[PDB]
């Protein structure tokens, strides 16, 4: 098909962190030819083999259906509901939809970062500077997608709204199970 791949940074702006050191972030990755879908995120997840806080994790999700280059609304809704329940405290999603040829490179980068979970050289979690949002920004930067400028203090809820100023918006509500894509 030659259809561009999809990278969908997702932020859960109403996610509650509760204890110190707003929102959580993850990323959906979709093969534009096949609809094969991956989800990765970085956060304060348990790891018995590392004493350094912060780990990448992969969450299994359904694949989407691509029809004439587009993701069908229903198949994306199924993934968004999965991600909200499994990673997002059953809250709403604010996202952007990015396009390019990068599926294998993104998959390799994410698996490579996950391979660092037990490394003595793993960069420690930092709520301000090395967190769920900066993981995704660093991925998009690495793909050549030129994400929005990263401030010294990265707040997922604030950053995603900045990112949306220059990209396609994705809004999803878990309670109503409704998706809206907009400029
Ligand atoms: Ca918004
Ligand atoms: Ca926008």
């Amino acid at each position: 098909s030659g259809n561009d791949d999809f990278l969908i940074p997702v932020v859960f702006p109403d996610y509650l962190i509760s204890v110190a050191d707003l929102g959580h972030a993850g990323v959906i990755l979709i093969n534009g030819e096949t609809g094969v879908t991956r989800y990765y995120e970085y956060g304060r997840y348990k790891n018995p083999k590392s004493d350094i806080p912060g780990n990448v994790r992969k969450v299994g999700v359904s694949n989407v259906t691509i029809k004439s280059g587009l993701i069908t609304e229903s198949s994306l809704l199924k993934v968004l509901k999965e991600v909200s329940l499994r990673s997002g405290q059953e809250g709403r999603i604010s996202g952007v939809v990015l396009r390019g040829k990068f599926f294998s490179e993104a998959d390799s980068w994410l698996r490579g970062k996950m391979d660092l979970n037990n490394s003595p050289d793993k960069i420690p979690y930092d709520l301000d500077s090395h967190n769920c949002m900066t993981f995704v920004i660093d991925l998009a930067d690495a793909m050549g997608l030129d994400p929005a400028w990263k401030p010294p203090v990265v707040v997922p809820s604030a950053y995603i709204e900045q990112f949306q100023l220059s990209e396609i918006d994705l809004d999803y509500d878990y309670k109503t199970n409704k998706l809206t894509v907009s400029e």
